[PDB]
């Protein structure tokens, strides 16, 4: 939740990502877990897709009497995954891939009443991960990784109806009988909805690590315990308002203008680690289940800031997230040696209080149901397709001189493709 993504894999998908850590009939698992590098005798390679097709909705009314209906806000997306996994010898292995673990997309009509809160605000990560791994007996496995995170970034607002709201409180005010008043009336009144009151873009690397422990019971019933280090995105980038600067000084609550300039603008964005606990359980040669509990440091979140080359701040939203879990169960009916079927629930707790609500990161609750299959075109290659359907609480969002609720659903539909090379690293 909060813009953190599960989607590292379509196997995954039909699951509802439970039990990740644990699980390691295919090698896109080791990207959440390094110590199951283990687990691979073989060079595994996967990879696909998920695409994701979310319908998240607002309504309201301003006090402008403008509607703050905003339909289908957040576009659907497209995320891709690959993975290789490989033994260097009967105790050390090793594995690479590329993934996206953070991204967030919401995306109004530049007229939108609501666009000062409205707007674009658009993220999106790739995650290069390089891991290693020992075997330190039948049992016990653990497993280190480096990632090296690309992010691309951008946020716009707009005006919305803020200037009609501003005329209409200087002409319904002594103010309006004034010459004075008249002609910040008239300014007001000239501010198109679509005026652009920031924009904010940029590119950056991060880096971070994880790691894992893989305790075995037998070959059947497995343990997991990892952790993703939190990255820090030190962004230096672009940021702009078309707003005249005779704005500026007021204390109004709005960006900072520029008179359309351009000028530097530094962001961190901090990308929070997180935690992981998995069971893998096959409790008969055709069905295993698979659970587990992940806690996400969203407190690590605080808020969108971006200063100017001279400290000062050019654009602040605060979002103080709170820490929160995710729990998932499923099950995978091994059916024969070509099909195998699964199932899964989870629940993705949200990150952000009622108070701190937002229409441009528009968060709930969150309910997973899931289905999914392989087919194994022999012992070497195999394709999974997942489905997942998504629901959400509806909500009611304060926002600046707004009210909404919100509503939102998602579903969400993967395929990848794996192949196991017919090659062994034994000495
Ligand atoms: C004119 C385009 C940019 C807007 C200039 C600054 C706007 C910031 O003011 C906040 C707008 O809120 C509207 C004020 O509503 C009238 C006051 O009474 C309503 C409070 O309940
Ligand atoms: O009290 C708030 C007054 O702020 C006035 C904003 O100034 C208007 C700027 O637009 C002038 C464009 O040249
Ligand atoms: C926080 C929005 C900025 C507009 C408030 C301006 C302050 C007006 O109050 C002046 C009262 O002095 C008499
Ligand atoms: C002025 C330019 C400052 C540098 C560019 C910053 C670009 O915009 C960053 C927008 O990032 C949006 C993040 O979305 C919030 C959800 O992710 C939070 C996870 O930490
Ligand atoms: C307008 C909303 C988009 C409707 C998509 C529904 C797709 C449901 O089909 C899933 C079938 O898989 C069965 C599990
Ligand atoms: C993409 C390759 C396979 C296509 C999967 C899409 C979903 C279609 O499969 C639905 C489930 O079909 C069940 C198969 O029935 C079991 C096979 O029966 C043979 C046993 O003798
Ligand atoms: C409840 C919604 C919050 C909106 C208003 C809350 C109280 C703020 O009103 C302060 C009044 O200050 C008036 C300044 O208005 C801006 C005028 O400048 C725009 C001229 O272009
Ligand atoms: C290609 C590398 C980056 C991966 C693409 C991600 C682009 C940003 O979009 C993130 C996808 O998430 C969209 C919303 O997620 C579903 C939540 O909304 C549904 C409400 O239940
Ligand atoms: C569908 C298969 C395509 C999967 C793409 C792998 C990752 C590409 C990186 C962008
Ligand atoms: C616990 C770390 C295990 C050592 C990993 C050795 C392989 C690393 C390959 C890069
Ligand atoms: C809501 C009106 C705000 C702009 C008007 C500025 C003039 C204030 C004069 C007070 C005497
Ligand atoms: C804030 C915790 C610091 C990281 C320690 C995690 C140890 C790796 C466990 C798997
Ligand atoms: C925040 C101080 C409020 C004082 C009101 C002064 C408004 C003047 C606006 C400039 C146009 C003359
Ligand atoms: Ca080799």
């Amino acid at each position: 939740a909060g813009g953190q993504l599960n989607e590292f894999s379509s196997s995954g998908l039909g699951r509802a990502y439970s039990g990740e850590g644990a699980i390691a009939d295919d090698a896109g698992n080791v990207s959440r877990n390094p110590a199951l590098i283990t687990m691979f005798d073989r060079p595994t390679f996967s990879a696909g897709a998920v695409y994701i097709d979310p319908d998240v909705n607002i309504s309201g009314t301003s006090p402008s009497g403008r509607s703050l209906k905003a339909d289908n806000i957040a576009p659907t997306a497209w995320v891709p995954n690959m993975h290789f996994v490989a033994p260097i010898n009967d105790q050390f292995g090793w594995g690479a891939s590329i993934t996206s673990n953070y991204g967030l997309a919401t995306e109004f009509n530049d007229t939108y009443a609501g666009g000062s809160v409205g707007g674009t605000t658009d993220l999106e990560t790739m995650n290069l991960n390089l891991s290693g791994a020992y075997r330190l007996n039948n049992a016990w496995s653990f497993g280190l990784g480096f990632n090296a995170v690309y992010a691309r970034a951008k946020i716009e607002r707009f005006a919305g109806d803020l200037g009609q709201l501003v005329a209409g409180q200087i002409m319904q005010s002594p103010a309006g009988q004034t010459q004075q008043g008249q002609a910040l009336a008239a300014t007001a009144n000239g501010i198109d909805s679509n005026t652009k009151i920031a924009h904010l873009n940029g590119n950056q690397w991060g880096f971070g690590w994880n790691a894992g422990i893989l305790y075995e019971l037998d070959k059947n019933n497995r343990y997991a315990l990892t952790y993703r280090s939190e990255v820090k995105i030190d962004f230096k980038g672009n940021y702009s308002s078309d707003l005249n600067r005779a704005f500026n000084n007021y204390g109004l609550p709005i960006p900072t203008a520029t008179g359309g300039a351009t000028q530097s603008g530094y962001l961190t964005l901090n990308l929070p680690e997180m935690w992981e606990v998995s069971g893998y359980n096959r409790v008969d040669p055709q069905w295993a289940i698979h659970y587990s509990l992940a806690y996400t440091s969203w407190s690590q979140f605080q808020q969108l800031k971006a200063t100017s080359t001279s400290g000062d701040t050019l654009f602040q939203k605060h979002e103080g997230f709170k820490d929160a879990y995710r729990i998932a169960l499923g099950t995978t009916y091994y059916y024969d040696d070509n099909w195998t079927f699964r199932t899964g629930i989870a629940f993705d707790d949200s990150p952000v209080p009622a108070q701190n609500r937002s229409i441009s990161i528009p968060d709930q609750d969150r309910f997973w149901l899931s289905a999914g299959t392989t087919y194994a075109f022999n012992k070497d290659a195999s394709v999974d397709v997942g489905v997942s359907y998504m629901h959400g609480q509806s909500v009611k969002i304060n926002e600046g001189p707004y009210q909404f609720e919100s509503e939102g659903k998602a579903w969400l539909f993967g395929t990848n493709f794996n192949y196991a090379f017919h090659h062994h690293h034994h000495h």
